[PDB]
């Protein structure tokens, strides 16, 4: 019988890449159904490019894709119309705003799948140790506690200690990371949903300052090379107060073996002063049926699957990974496993959309001049104001003519 093929997730980031093999091998263990699993690279942008070669050659190879939810604009043409196979009640068990993002001229591309946002990590044992009793609010709260933090264990003997560990490598992550630092000190979105480039202001190019000032002084100096689990690592080992990260990084932290098991929470990340918004990225990985997938009733049986009720339960329960149906905000085992989904859940509803909707299928160049331009930040090659500009003017280069 046909072999359905998915590429979704990766092996080099935590249990992903593992965890859906896994729930790929058991749809097709309950539906008699042959299955493979192709893996892909960590880092999103990558995953685009490689996707990308399939999709060029209207490859039948791969039947299902993870893809990221910032790509409906980009990949729709390769997206078979998953509107027709579901019902209106279906539909709704979803949160509606992922849906809306996965749908693309009345196509929906997609089903949500894991939805993410951004967070503060931090070692209560050590806010304790320090004389701490709550987690940062403000950026400067931040600084002064990692400050106090990382002379003292330095003192003790910790040679490998760090303040706060991020994503600044020069990739998605890192417009992710920068959206965050942006917005928290009232710099606004990059671009704004009307299309507005906003991102040359004084709020915007002091966030990034910020951000240079904690290289190689509260932070690594490679984090200038960090993605998701290299900020994981080093946090993992017990070696930073702070780090910000997505939601699966909880799970990991607690399991059997990790150095800091029960050692740390989780909570909002902080802002520049009290009238900021505060800020998380949002994040997440939806389900697409490929275009070229020769089994399009078969595919779409597993996504439904993979999206449904338990499946996103167990990657609640396991992975620590957010589900895309309210309905399992409430649920009892969910809440338990992680009580801060409930406590943080309007982080996650409030949490802000990188320019991808407004930029639409040219979004992975707006991101490139983004994480391009911030990174010259972190690295010192610019200060914030000559960046924010040069960004602004590369957007406007790159979003001229599209509407
Ligand atoms: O590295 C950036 C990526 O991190 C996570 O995978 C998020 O779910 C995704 O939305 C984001 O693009």
């Amino acid at each position: 019988g046909p072999v359905i093929r998915v590429a979704g997730d990766s092996t080099a980031v935590g249990e992903g890449g593992r965890w859906m093999k896994e729930m790929v091998e058991a749809w097709g263990k309950k539906t008699g159904t042959r299955v493979e699993y192709i893996d892909s690279p960590a880092d999103t942008n990558d995953r685009l490019a490689l996707y990308q070669q399939y999709w060029a050659a209207r490859s039948p190879d791969v039947d299902v894709y993870m893809i990221d939810v910032i790509w409906p604009g980009i990949v729709a043409p390769h997206a078979l119309d998953l509107k027709p196979y579901l019902t209106e009640a279906e539909l709704k068990e979803f949160f509606p705003r992922i849906v809306q993002n996965n749908t693309i001229r009345g196509k929906l591309t997609s089903l949500p799948f894991f939805t993410d946002a951004g967070i503060l990590y931090y070692r209560k044992d050590l806010l304790e140790k320090y004389g701490y009793t709550s987690p940062p609010r403000t950026w400067n709260e931040l600084e002064q506690m990692a400050e106090r933090v990382m002379e003292g264990e330095r003192r003790a003997g910790n040679r490998d200690f760090w303040g706060f560990v991020f994503q600044g490598k020069p990739y998605e992550g890192l417009t992710c990371d920068a959206l965050e630092w942006i917005y928290s000190h009232g710099g606004g979105r990059i671009v704004e949903p009307d299309g507005t480039i906003s991102v040359n202001n004084g709020r915007a190019a002091l966030a990034l300052n910020r951000a240079h000032g904690w290289v190689g002084r509260i932070a690594p100096q490679g984090v200038t090379s960090y993605a998701e689990e290299e900020a994981r690592n080093v946090w993992q080992q017990g070696n930073s107060l702070f780090m910000r990260n997505w939601p699966y990084a909880y799970a990991l932290g607690q399991a059997e073996g990790s150095p800091i098991r029960g050692k740390f929470g989780v909570t909002v990340l902080p802002k520049a002063s009290a009238d900021a918004p505060n800020a998380a990225t949002l994040g997440g990985w939806q389900l697409m049926v490929s275009a070229y997938s020769r089994y399009p009733k078969e595919a779409v049986d597993l996504v439904k699957y993979l999206a449904s009720y338990e499946v996103q339960k167990d990657n609640a329960v396991r992975l620590s990974r957010l589900p895309t149906r309210p309905a399992l905000y409430t649920d009892r085992d969910v809440l338990a496993r992680n009580p801060w989904f409930r406590d943080l859940l309007p982080v996650f509803q409030n949490a802000v959309s990188a320019p991808s909707d407004v930029a639409g299928a040219r979004y992975n160049q707006v991101s490139e001049a983004i994480w391009t331009e911030v990174h010259s930040v972190l690295t010192g090659r610019k200060k914030g104001e000559q960046a924010v500009r040069d960004l602004e003017a590369r957007i406007r280069r790159i979003l001229r003519h599209h509407h």
